[PDB]
């Protein structure tokens, strides 16, 4: 099973005793002003079609998700979940102009959102009494967030909840993935609108992780409520979204887990790779300056990271993001630019094996084999996931392209798409 709205009179207390790291401060908490702004920019967005559904995977299959989506936040930041990183149309931090004024305001929000997460955090500790501010204030430190929508009546048929008898929704049950460890998560909730909760009205439905038994939480949302998940609370309860009548949207700022997550960050695993390479000139004649196993290991491991973690991730949006901001295109091209080097770098070492005393040879084979076996795994899996039914029936606007991607041709580029062969030689030559 069953569940707890605020028409039940046990919800208070199961709130106040089993969610007390789930608080909820409702519109009226919240400047008419900041309201009027907030939702401006939300019908802005939409109506300028900058919101899409991403095309995911989960348990092996591609699914559209039932909810349109974009990201904002800090320049150069990416979130990644359910294997889609999606790059940040960024926030003026410090440091088109329809668009641009919806991130601004978006990152108005933020700050706003992230001093109610702190004061309540603080709060929080101070009930618990009865490094410490450090550790509050990283935990609050949004860096994007991701907004949603959804109009349920453009849905055939909505999934029922299937454990405690919550009705339609539009989210199932899950937790938000690579945050920031007891990072706190805050949402802005903006609807455009009796046994149970009241299918017209959105709520947010919280249950404990593995557990079916104690009757889970249905909070009703209404027009510019917002929910913050506290501490351990996204890692110890799952969450869902319960739909109503009318369309709705919402800002989730998240701290985002973006140690290997960022531009400069990417970029600079690029310089690291190439600091291998004579780099006198940007020439087809790619020469190394070492091939010790580890540096040439580390080489082909971080071609694979800006190969499939940055450009297939980013073309297989088929930049969706050009329609908001152009702030992606170079460093792209750039990191692009890089990768190309790289494929130089592998085949300079194929040269090398191809020329040693074995046993150099075969210390060679063995730190490089995984990096190639796992190139050609994922050039498939990626390749594929471009050719999907559901990928074909995108439009335009969103087509995946399978960047990057040359014919057995292209004399431009010194090895093949397809490393199926030169994985099979050098399997061959290390079993000699
Ligand atoms: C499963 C529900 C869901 C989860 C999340 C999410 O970010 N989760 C992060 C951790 N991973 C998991 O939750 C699960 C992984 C797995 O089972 O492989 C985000 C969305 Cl938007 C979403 N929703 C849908 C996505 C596509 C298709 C239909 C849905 C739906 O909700 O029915
Ligand atoms: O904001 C909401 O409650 C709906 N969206 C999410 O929960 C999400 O994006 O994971
Ligand atoms: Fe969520």
């Amino acid at each position: 099973g069953s569940h707890m709205t605020p028409k039940d009179d046990e919800f208070y207390q199961q709130w106040q005793l089993k969610y007390p790291k789930l608080i909820l401060r409702e519109a009226s908490s919240v400047s008419e002003e900041l309201h009027k702004e907030v939702q401006e920019a939300f019908l802005t967005l939409h109506k300028h079609g900058c919101l899409f559904r991403d095309l995911v995977r989960i348990q092996g299959k591609d699914l559209l998700t039932p909810v349109s989506r974009i990201l904002i936040g800090n320049p150069g930041c990416t979130y990644k979940y359910l294997n889609t990183r999606l790059f940040t149309v960024p926030w003026p931090v410090k440091g088109e102009a329809e668009i641009a004024a919806a991130c601004e305001t978006f990152l108005k929000l933020n700050d706003y959102l992230q001093i109610e997460t702190i004061q309540a955090l603080e709060e929080l500790a101070a009930k618990e009494k009865a490094q410490d501010e450090v550790d509050i204030k990283s935990r609050a430190a949004y860096n994007v967030t991701l907004l949603n929508f959804m109009d349920p009546q453009k849905m055939p048929y909505l999934k029922e909840e299937p454990y405690f008898g919550m009705g339609k929704m539009a989210v199932s049950w899950h937790h938000d993935e690579n945050l920031v460890d007891r990072s706190a998560v805050a949402v802005y909730s903006y609807s455009c609108e009796l046994e149970g909760r009241d299918p017209d009205i959105w709520h947010v439905g919280f249950k404990i992780s593995w557990d079916i038994e104690t009757p889970g939480l249905a909070i009703p949302l209404h027009q510019g409520d917002c929910y913050f998940m506290l501490d351990d609370l996204n890692a110890t309860h799952q969450h869902c979204v319960l739909a109503g009548s009318q369309p709705r949207f919402s800002s989730t700022h998240r701290v985002a887990e973006c140690s290997t997550g960022t531009l400069d960050y990417i970029l600079q695993r690029c310089q690291l790779a190439l600091q291998n390479v004579c780099d006198d000139v940007d020439n087809d004649d790619v020469s190394l300056k070492s091939f010790e196993p580890a540096v040439l290991k580390q080489g082909e491991e971080i071609h694979n990271e800006v190969e499939f973690e940055w450009l297939r991730q980013f073309w297989f949006q088929g930049n969706r993001y050009r329609k908001c901001t152009d702030w992606w295109c170079q460093p792209m091209a750039q990191l692009e630019a890089l990768w190309k080097k790289m494929e130089g770098v592998t085949n300079a070492v194929l040269h090398e094996v191809k020329r040693l005393p074995v046993e150099q040879r075969n210390e060679i084979l063995t730190a490089i084999l995984a990096s190639l076996t796992a190139r050609q795994n994922l050039r498939r899996e990626w390749h594929a996931r471009c050719q999907s039914r559901i990928a074909r029936t995108l439009p335009a606007d969103q087509k995946p392209e399978c960047r990057p991607y040359w014919e057995k041709d292209d004399a431009s580029m010194p090895l093949p798409f397809d490393l199926t062969d030169i994985v099979s030689e050098l399997r061959g030559q290390l079993l000699e």
